[PDB]
């Protein structure tokens, strides 16, 4: 009775999983690479922890997230491996439920964490109120592809406060503020779209996980979580919130996965 956990996103979710590498199994739930390799955390990331540490039963991880990903390069462009290309990889390899991943509506969970790069690249050049609906609508159309395949259980993570990463802190408080206000508009429209999708379909189980509030709680009170402050960087992934100037370390990812676990019980694997 395994849970097929297909995930899509950017460097906050990447592990380097290859559709031609070793495929997930009960003895090897991540498939490839080894758990703790290929992330921006110095160890497991939130998907690795959800799959092998927080899991209540067998979870199989097919992690198609790629670093540098925007939603669709026709909107905010960045790297070739945008969300659209990840969904296309899924359609190419796993949508038809091959023997390597014979998933069904009852045992497949589709997790999406996107938006960090779209916002990071367009927060000063676009109008949030009129532009973020275009990004969110494109995201919904991509989701509709999986729905047409038969997917019925979805997990969406809203965008965390990358406004307060050292990378953006260095640019000045007014830049932090402009970025954060754009981001908040994006997260509101993401919540609206998840609510509408859930209600219009009627046969889906959805979770919108508020990563923004959780990370913000840590950034506001880092010593309560064992961090010395909210700004230091350490590539050991544990001594500081930040693994580099733009990504949190394995300890943050484990804290987030633990925070997520109870909210994911309705999705089947936790």
């Amino acid at each position: 009775n395994p849970t097929y956990f297909f995930t899509f996103g950017d460097s906050y979710s990447q592990t380097g999983f290859s559709a031609s590498g070793t495929q997930p199994s009960a003895s090897n739930p991540m498939g490839n690479p080894d758990l703790g390799i290929g992330t921006t955390t110095n160890g497991p990331n939130w998907i690795g922890y959800l799959t092998t540490t927080e899991n209540a039963s067998l979870v199989l991880s097919y992690n198609l997230a790629a670093g540098g990903a925007t939603i669709d390069n026709a909107l905010v462009p960045a790297w070739p491996g945008d969300l659209a290309s990840q969904f296309r990889l899924f359609e190419d390899v796993y949508a038809d439920k091959p023997a390597s991943a014979p998933w069904s509506a009852e045992d497949a969970v589709f997790g999406v964490w996107i938006g960090i790069n779209d916002i990071g690249n367009a927060y000063y050049s676009t109008d949030a109120e009129t532009y973020t609906p275009k990004l969110i609508s494109r995201l919904e159309s991509l989701v509709e592809e999986v729905y047409k395949n038969g997917g019925r259980k979805f997990l969406f993570l809203n965008v965390p406060p990358t406004s307060r990463s050292p990378l953006f802190l260095e640019q000045g408080e007014e830049v932090v503020k402009q970025h954060a206000e754009y981001l908040s508009v994006y997260n509101e429209n993401l919540e609206g779209m998840v609510d509408d999708f859930t209600k219009k379909k009627g046969d889906v189980t959805t979770v919108l996980y508020d990563s923004w509030s959780f990370m913000t709680k840590i950034l506001d009170d880092p010593t309560a979580y064992g961090f010395p402050d909210a700004t230091c960087i350490n590539d050991d992934g544990t001594s500081c919130i930040w693994w580099d100037n733009y990504h949190p370390g394995m300890k943050y990812h484990l804290l987030q996965a633990e925070d997520m676990k109870p909210k994911l019980r309705k999705l089947g694997g936790w």
